[PDB]
């Protein structure tokens, strides 16, 4: 691309960076349009360039988590690995525990109230792409023996659930200090993700 | 009668619970758990001395029965059916558990009735204690992965409050209500979670 789009698009991206980093550290409540600017080093008035308000960039970071999701699925190979997918998927999920919290929180804040219509209907979009992309991921597991052969939102379903919840174990006062730095017992989830459904003979 | 004072106690408990659920906790007083029962205000402030005594006793009588589910106390009791049995009991009712998330930062993190708390804290020291001595003995027969035994009890918690958050959901819940397979689904994921391949 051009040079000055380049240019733009990682300005916007460190601002991106910088406001997610703050949000997970002070709240995003208490986070200002100014703040994310004095902890970039620019003016305020050069944020709005990039987005008009907070909500925008809420919306941003979801919709940019959306994409990446979508870049998991796409692979340049003709028979890509279903279990390797899935073990990727399960690691996309379970890592950033907080930033899966915080994206929680910004769902009721505005995206339930489509605080920017057409970003709002955009990230629906995608998400809607990204279901369909694991269901057929589901779905051809299932063909290919490895799953049980059940409605795939059996498995969907159970694949959300284990994600819900071991983000939530990372929010425990009490189990965060005992899992935050056990690599094993991460792996140990992804590997029960991937088996999770698993055909039995 | 002791007899006589306990029903009409069991009668103010499940009344309380069913208004609980549906109305939401916050929304319910003690005058409208009375109405419900019928037994006046007066009657009901003879067992409870607060709305956070039922909170409380509802807690207790839940680690309760979950205790009661862990002591069959068979010299070689079923570890998988035991193992299905409990996520039977953590999945079922899955408002309660919603209710009972809220009510633990309102009334148990707060200490409000001091000696309920900590009797609460105590059975559920023992059920966790009996639930890590069922993963360490599924582990002694080969059944569960030799990891340690809180990789096994973190993953059971992670499955029991992500499946609750399924059933809250506004799209998943009119579709899983009545869906018998896709619980039972669930649980044969839960006896399996962590197994040792063969």
């Amino acid at each position: 691309e051009p040079r000055k789009v380049r240019e733009f698009r990682r300005r916007e991206q460190e601002i991106l960076d910088t406001a997610l980093k703050l949000f997970l550290e002070q709240g995003e409540d208490s986070v200002t349009v100014e703040m994310i600017a004095d902890a970039v080093g620019i003016g305020k008035g050069t944020i709005y360039k990039h987005f008009k308000s907070k909500a925008e960039i809420y919306l941003r970071l979801m919709l940019d988590y959306e994409r990446d999701l979508a870049a998991l699925f796409h692979s340049e190979d003709v028979a890509r690995d279903k279990e390797a997918l899935s073990r990727a998927y399960f690691e996309f999920r379970m890592r950033d525990p907080q930033r899966y919290r915080l994206f929680d929180r910004l769902e009721e804040k505005v995206v339930k109230t489509s605080q920017v219509p057409e970003m709002v209907e955009e990230l629906h979009k995608i998400r809607a792409s990204n279901f369909e992309r694991l269901t057929q991921l589901i779905k051809e597991r299932i063909a290919d023996g490895k799953l049980e052969n059940v409605p795939p939102y059996f498995h969907y379903c159970a694949a959300w659930a284990l994600v819900h919840g071991a983000v939530a174990l990372y929010h425990s006062p009490f189990w965060r200090e005992v899992l935050e730095d056990q690599e094993g017992f991460f792996h140990f989830l992804m590997d029960i993700g991937v088996r999770m459904g698993n055909k039995r003979k």
